[PDB]
């Protein structure tokens, strides 16, 4: 759920 909403990450 990261940025986007999505694994351990930051796109």
């Amino acid at each position: 759920s990261c940025c986007p909403w999505i694994i351990w990450c930051c796109l």
